[PDB]
């Protein structure tokens, strides 16, 4: 219900187990591994969020017992992208994690995204993105800042993860905690590659 | 030399270039590339699993081409199971090249870290116990009526991503890095996701 | 109540407040900043427990508002090392707090150490050891395992810390998550530096 | 060179090696040695506070005597204070040689940080702004009436302790290593251990 998936086919199914938790079944990844989910909304409440990477049905975390994700074709994610294509901001109040296979997790919000308590459980690598990803000939080449003003705040709870985190916005505000093994942080209006590489800078004249 | 794949289906094919690269199997519908192998050491030039559906650049072993073993999916995760009773010693980084993955390395007979580390694994275990299978589908892992040994040496063990070990007992001198480290001693069964399931204990 | 100090001078002063979190008031340090606190008992409860490392009145994480700790004389903790000299192994099932300056915390107890859901909070390096600290002229030279076949033991809700983490026994045995940036495990009958470098081991012939 | 000691009480003697040497003030009652500075700028070599009761080895400045400023006690909290308008540019280690302690630097101007990093130091902050005293004891921090920045350069931040990042602004390019990051934007005050007691906001 935090969670709004878009209509088309890069929509996800959203469900809610006991709690309130939602269960976020991804849509199907490229041969990359590239599971490209695109949402109305994408808010995580104190329940968490749970994304069913799983190819065989066993326990999560915060979801109890998940069945397979049926989108999954014999390959899990290795990266789960998801990107806000509404106007809507995100805040995220509670942990997501990744069921199934451990994979790298990124949300794009170029309106904005505030993390209070908000944290990722078995993922590899995790970013926050105030801005687009970019894609070419349809694959993903990158990420994009540019003329965007929008801001990236972490609340008084902070932010627990494991691992690399990227936190990616014209702005950042913070109040907290950032709990992770290294931060690559980047301000401004830029361009990045898919590993968060600055390629290029828009400044004002 | 150090890696030496068992003869059957489920062995990939394994070459230098003395860095070791192994062409994994095919992984199956639960997106497992089970592999098995006499031997699997690793040196200090280190090894990659070849989990790439196109050609690129490897950071152990230089310029790679696609693992043609792959029809158009690449692994979930990569499962090296030692089936010999020839004990592991891992001097060097394994890597996943191409896409990244899970990787396992399960070895009964004991396993040795000294210097060893995973690159582009997004989480990475080692147990000193065999994979259990009902029905040809991987249902966990087993370190029952078994008393070997993990051993952390002298110059320990590195990745940026997740980590498991996993053994009766475990034995170190030196230091782990990693993004998390779930440790789990004892003659136990588990879950894939290292859950314990069941624990062995003397009368 | 679960933290009971020794008689003698380097008996700290342990007391409760709401929750039953314990408070300690460390020794006077050393010039070279080590409190040598000496213990009958420690073990640390689900309410925790808080190092008053403090030379002004301030808010703990654990145990709310707390005065200066009167022990101290112009000069904080650098490392607080806490050892049990009775036969009485510990249990940590809370997390521990420096509250004040941050410091260096040691807990060696030869008798064994289990942390189930144990912690530190604004410690620098926390370090448990089933050994015994050795001195030399009054001064703290390393750590000894030497003659101890005992157990460091993680339980099921895991080890939580920040930065770096010594776990020094001669035996480890775990069953769930060590939480930490990089953890130097030493097992076997050993001696090692201050700073947990090994020096000499001791072998079966 | 690069830093440059305020001239009365509270200036502490410093020197070079191109590494500098800081010989920082006597600690009051409440264990800070407070150091204010018309400049305060780490180069390439570093800085190393000296608070050292016997001489030994620095990792940044070789071979270093004991600081006779102290007097038998060693700093809890190094605080080292610009006084002046000028900004600080930090790209190089600070290493607090003797006993570790808690470093501070408070600087309203703003600070850069681009390659620097901290050494021996429980617990290192950041802070573009100034501390708040009340009957000569430090009370917190003030980023009140300040619009200035915290920049992370390319090269970025290493520390293996604690970490605080506090300015009414924070910029980034690159990557921040340390044992825990604390960071908090805005016009506030704070205690000292940087809860925040009180913001300004406009009308």
């Amino acid at each position: 219900n935090g969670i709004v998936p878009d209509a088309g086919h890069q929509g996800p199914d959203v469900s809610a187990v006991n709690g309130g938790t939602q269960v976020i079944n991804i849509v199907t990844p490229n041969n990359e591994g590239i599971s490209h989910n695109q949402y109305q909304d994408f808010n995580v409440g104190k329940p968490g969020a749970v994304f069913n990477n799983a190819l065989e049905a066993g326990q999560s975390q915060l979801a109890g017992h998940l069945n397979a994700n049926s989108n999954l074709n014999g390959q899990a994610a290795s990266l789960i992208l998801n990107e806000v294509v509404s106007r809507n901001p995100s805040f995220l109040l509670g942990q997501a994690e990744v069921f199934g296979i451990a994979a790298e997790a990124v949300l794009s919000n170029p309106n904005g995204i505030t993390c209070d308590g908000c944290g990722f459980i078995n993922t590899s690598r995790s970013s926050l993105v105030v801005g687009n990803p970019l894609f070419e000939n349809g694959q993903l080449k990158g990420y994009s800042t540019l003329n965007n003003t929008n801001l990236l705040s972490l609340g008084k709870n902070g932010l627990n993860t494991t691992g690399l985190l990227d936190l990616i916005a014209p702005r950042i505000d913070s109040r907290g905690k950032i709990t992770a093994a290294e931060i690559s942080a980047f301000t401004g209006q830029n361009t990045f590659s898919q590993h968060f590489d600055i390629l290029s800078s828009q400044k004002p004249v």
